């Protein structure tokens, strides 16, 4: 279930915005190096993920 | 909690894997932290 692999990103990171959609989607305009490499960092939580 | 015991500046949660968090850790902590990832292979750090 993505429903509860969401969730559990939202809270890891709670300036990124957390959409369902069909795949976890992440988007954000001027995020820092730290905030995208903490982001890539849960990549190894989820195959089905895009930045 | 085998991982909190031996730390115990680190925040540990338990998520649904181990997850380890923390703003400015010295080098010495990093190390450490990273020397208990032949515990478990679904760690995060």
């Amino acid at each position: 279930n993505v429903g509860r692999a969401a969730e559990e990103m939202r809270e890891l990171m709670g300036a990124k915005i957390r959409v369902v959609g069909d795949h976890v989607v992440v988007d954000g305009k001027n995020l820092a190096p730290t905030t995208l490499a903490r982001v890539r960092a849960l990549q190894a939580l989820y195959p089905k993920t895009i930045v």
